[PDB]
């Protein structure tokens, strides 16, 4: 089972990451599977204000590390974000400021998850799916 741990907002980089102090120390990390526009990409400062906005107005953030592995190639933390319960990941992606990533090294417990909401927001012809 996934276990959520308390952190605590350093600075919202983008739409995708975002840095925390985890555990007594500041790390970086990128959002699990969600790919959000690159700020300056069409709706890239959107995501970034959505998730800035999401975390900062937060009284309590977690973060939850999926099965597969912790951390990317550039030392990264990979996680689900929790702003006072409500993830941001899905958050992002159903309002249509991303697309659900490919699964990366077993890291998919919330793909499908993910996957529904984006339908949905494709549904409603959202954002990046105007």
């Amino acid at each position: 089972k996934l276990h959520k741990e308390p952190a605590t907002l350093i600075k919202a980089i983008d739409g995708d990451t975002v840095k925390l102090m985890y555990k007594g120390q500041p790390m970086t990390f990128r959002l699990l599977l969600v790919d959000t526009p690159e700020t300056v990409e069409k709706y890239g400062p959107e995501a970034s204000a959505f998730t800035k906005k999401m975390v900062e107005n937060a009284k309590k953030i977690e973060v939850e590390f999926d099965k597969g592995q912790r951390t990317d190639k550039y030392g990264r933390g990979l996680a689900y974000i929790y702003a006072d319960g409500k993830m941001v990941n899905e958050a992002l992606v159903r309002q249509g400021l991303a697309k659900v990533a490919y699964v990366y090294k077993g890291n998919n417990t919330h793909e499908q998850l993910l996957r529904k909401s984006e339908a949905q927001a494709k549904k409603e012809k959202l954002n990046i799916w105007s």
